[PDB]
């Protein structure tokens, strides 16, 4: 067993500890450390708006909870450096609290006993930046301390791209995901650093930054600056699309697109890209555990310029995925 | 001219900014204190997600906004107490910062020289509770001086309780209010005191008390103790529904109940209690002006067991209420 | 197994569908008639905006679909005297179309070869209407042969209100459902014989009548002329809450008034009627096999009236109750 | 005063309607073909769930509506060859049922005594196909009596398609549609030809296709074979975005890709073609009154790729083109 500690249990966080929960076998959740109070905090882990009732009795008290039977340690540090992982041997802490993507301040779960921090995020002054089935047999057990998993978008992008990047080359592409309203934007017009994510999340179009397509960078760096992107969020919950436009030199049809990548989502990269040719709307995707699913029926071809869509659900998708590097980092050194 | 200041310029705040643009000749805001910098206040007073574009030119500067080439000054103060009301010759402070319910506190705008404050929602400690065509009769200019102008719900609740009340007698009555969601709500499942309302606010049915029912004992003392009730939140960003089922003593029919709010619902009350024949939805009752909007389509009798239902804008309605007592208290002696 | 086929292969035929498959042992889908064509239908199937992709694999030919190895006929007749159900040996027809509630048209599927029409809605000219766990135990095999399993709504408020009433005894009651839009509403302002249910279902509270709950007279007559309510539709996709507000003569507290569901929602009972205290919104109870989950947490007493609310999933709630009260006809005699 | 008949009185009629009272001063609406009775039709004329009440009042009998006093004879001809548009002097009838845009259809509104029929949509067999601002000025009094108005999203693509083509040129480009759920589409799971349309539509991120970006040749035939794309619709009831990624052998910046909008979107053109540097998301363009609405801060370039973004609102956006159009019809030889 290796023992997992969570700091941030929020959406991500949550889905995090039902995956491990549901697909892991030597990991577990020990610790969790969250601004909530456990009462709150039990009953948002047995009640899910989006992914129900969990399976498993929940009991609460004043310093843990108690999940299937087994205690678990909770904590309510606004700052990890006041946190003690060493005193619970937990080896991998999950950074998902959305504040501390800078390494510099993650780093200090490792300062308070930790051995790894996982991001669930882009990161600054990370040791390093993986999309599992993409990247991840460049990680380094030695050196890759604090690592990013990278954002939704990115786990949806990277795997398409790098099959199409290997079999056609990309010269330039641009990408717009249309995505799930997330928890950062407001309900009612109201406070926000970002304009537009001020305004009413379940009645609006928002455009907004994405970041996670120049983020493709660090995982595959043979697109550095090939790439560009932004999102528009609509009112849906969760579940979410990546539309990509690119040229290529290659001679391509439709049927040559969507057959090299009806190839490549085999074995085990198979698990991260998934090939459809359903009729897919975005509740079809919801709780799919593939980090990108490619929608043969809505790529096009206009002369050297390919439009392809990928789906993914943003939350458990890309948990899904996290969970897979988190088994990398649990399988190797420590 | 009298002139206003806003506390807290959110939903309720920037509806009221527009109603007085809107529907007052006499009331000019030209104050306003909220937590947001120039350039978000500004642009959420130009655009509304429920309101649309503000139909005049905004601009902002580092301690103003300019609406229509005037000139209001904007302050980002957390404590009331580091306000200055009088330094802008305002008279009368709305307290809409949801924080400063309680009058003791929202005393302040009192001691930061304003004359008169009006707290748009319920309040403890108040000197006064209002609302507007149900008691405002009982309003002293003197003595009253930091009020309440009461819920969305009340204001809904109480024009309909009081006009049935008088003709047939309320033994006891319940409320259910279905209700738009409000900011209070989470977007996603996540923190809140109310383990309801911490749930995603716009797939959810939520169910979450109110204490507005109760609160209509404090404009009308004779229904004390007689009405209780709670609220579902559901998905619409605003318009709501008080549904109140209650018992009397008297012989009524539907059409006995729909004809005492016909013959009540006219003159000046009529702009706060409509009577309505049209077969409403929420979306026809948005942007209403009316507290309450008497549906008389959905009135049931079952015995001596009464159903009705009433529609309000809970934004722009609660809004238009606010806005009457507002004028009526600058109507009046504004004296320190 | 008995064999059952579907008319109407809509929400409720859908989710009838995947009920059986989840829940039954003695019952087997053997034949459908839809109007949609084999592609659309299974597509449908397979596919669900509400309850996901089905766990077995779905193909289509011609005049059938086949579910995890099992053929299934397939008919899209408008008018069922143009079925045939005798030739697949079908015992039992749900008739989930919505439009042949009136047994003197549902009785065409015994004229094509069934034994027995269930009829997923209140029915006029029906041999008997049952919420199952409230009245199921007057089902007459012999002289019960086209009956209804009554709607959503009284299928949540009939549970509730027989516990209230065998207990303190209801005088008069009216009800509000808020209730998870439904296909009848448009999705965009447009013609409809019902002029609020014409209204964009999905930003709109859009108040509807529903007999559900004079209906309950059918079931409990002890209360006919006792209840009425009506419905406001709120933009959820599925999930709605029953709220009964009535008076009584017995002297009664929250707490006597829970206490008196709570002691009822135990047995055989209990898989109709739930008793919560949680923290419950809709999305809780989205998939809950229950006709009736109360919520404790929600009940009122100002002097002799009180107010109760009861939660269901009008879609797979409902469902469950059809399919217990399609088991239980399966039980007994099919001449 | 140019007297309008409208037929199909849905969301556009209703739009155009309204867009008419608001908006124009020569132009009357007198008679209108749909498929309702009078009361119905002014229920849903008077309140209208995306633009609110109407200001003025309705009054209706068996035979008409009144609003703000004019008398509007009504029809619910199924077949337009059966009205009389004559007997009203109706001179130019906008067709929005959504039936009739093959030409050789809508045709019958002259026989029936129009001198001017506009498809309130894509076309077949037309006389010519218009997108205000773009190629109105081709417009041919005498023989251009049956015209297409075009799409929502084509108005939206083809006047920033025109300037960044005229300024840079576009050799190829992809269009990515995200677009306010439509009428067609179903509000739960349910039959439709179109396999995703079928999918309730409030919840769900709808892929769909859409002919607008080729149709671009019609109205600019520079840009023939070389734009395509599709539509994702998704839960709001009104507002949309047209998203176009496309080539271009000039030199660019996002800077001389937003300068070149900036300078073509003023006079009469800029009330087809905004330039935005505001915050915008979609109900800050509902009820704007321009076909596209550019958004310069969502332009991106890689290279000699660009990406732009314009807002529309595909129902009164829309509609303002097609008044834009029809007041220059008006403006002209009517016979
Ligand atoms: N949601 C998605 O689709 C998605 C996908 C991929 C990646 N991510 C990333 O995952 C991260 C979390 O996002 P989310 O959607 O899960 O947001 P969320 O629900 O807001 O989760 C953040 C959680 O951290 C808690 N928290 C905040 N500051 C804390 C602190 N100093 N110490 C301890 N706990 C703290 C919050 O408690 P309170 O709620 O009480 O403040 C909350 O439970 C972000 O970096 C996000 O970008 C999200
Ligand atoms: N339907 C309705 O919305 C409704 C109806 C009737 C009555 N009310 C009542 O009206 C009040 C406001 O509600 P609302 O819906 O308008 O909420 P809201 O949108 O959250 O408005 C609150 C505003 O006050 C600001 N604020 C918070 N603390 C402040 C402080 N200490 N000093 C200055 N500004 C501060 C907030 O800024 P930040 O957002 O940056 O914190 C925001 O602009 C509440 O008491 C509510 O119950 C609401
Ligand atoms: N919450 C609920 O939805 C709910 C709960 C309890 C009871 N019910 C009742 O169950 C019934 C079905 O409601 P629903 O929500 O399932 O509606 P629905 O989704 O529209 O289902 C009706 C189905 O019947 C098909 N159909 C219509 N006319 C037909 C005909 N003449 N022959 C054969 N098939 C025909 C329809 O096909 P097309 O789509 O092609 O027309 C559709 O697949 C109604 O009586 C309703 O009141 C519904
Ligand atoms: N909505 C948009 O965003 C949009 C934008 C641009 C263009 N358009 C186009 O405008 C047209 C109308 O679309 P819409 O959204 O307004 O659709 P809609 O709401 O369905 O309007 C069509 C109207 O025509 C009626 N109708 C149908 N057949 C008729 C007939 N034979 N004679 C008379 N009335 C008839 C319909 O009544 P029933 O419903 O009872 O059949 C309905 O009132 C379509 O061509 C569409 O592509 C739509």
């Amino acid at each position: 067993t290796i023992r997992v500690g969570i700091n941030g249990f929020g959406r991500i966080g949550r889905n995090f500890f039902r995956a491990v929960l549901e697909r892991s076998d030597d990991l577990e959740v020990v610790a969790v450390n969250d601004s909530k109070d456990n009462k709150t905090l039990s009953t948002l882990l047995k009640f899910d708006s989006i992914m129900g009732r969990l399976g498993q009795e929940v009991e609460y008290d004043d310093d843990s909870i108690t999940v299937g039977g087994k205690r678990i340690a909770v904590y309510a540090e606004r700052d990890p450096k006041n946190l003690d992982w060493a005193a619970h041997n937990v080896d991998i802490v999950i950074e998902s609290t959305g504040v501390f993507t800078d390494a510099n301040a993650a780093k200090a779960h490792i300062e308070a006993g930790a051995k790894k921090v996982i991001i669930s995020a882009p990161a600054s002054n990370e040791d390093a930046t993986f999309v599992y089935g993409v990247n991840h047999e460049s990680y380094d057990p030695e050196n890759h301390n604090v690592i990013s998993g990278a954002s939704c978008t990115t786990n949806c992008l990277a795997p398409m791209a790098k099959v199409l990047n290997d079999k056609f080359g990309i010269e330039n592409g641009l990408m717009t995901t249309v995505h799930a309203y997330t928890g950062d934007q407001r309900l009612h017009d109201a406070s926000h650093r970002d304009l537009r994510r001020a305004r009413a999340a379940a009645v609006n179009i928002v455009p907004t930054s994405t970041g996670a397509a120049k983020a493709v960078a660090l995982v595959l760096p043979e697109l550095k600056g090939k790439l560009d992107g932004y999102a528009l969020r609509v009112p849906v919950i969760t579940g979410s699309a990546t539309d990509l436009t690119f040229n290529t030199k290659s001679e391509v049809t439709v049927e040559s697109i969507n057959a090299a990548i009806k190839e490549a989502a085999v074995g085990e990269f198979g698990e991260t890209l998934a090939y459809s040719e359903e009729p897919l709307v975005s509740t079809d995707i919801v709780h799919d555990s593939h980090g990108s699913i490619f929608d043969a029926g809505l790529t096009k071809v206009s002369g050297n310029t390919v439009k392809v869509v990928s789906w993914y659900d943003n939350e458990w998708g890309y948990t899904c995925q996290l969970l897979r590097l988190t088994e990398l980092v649990a399988s190797k050194l420590l």
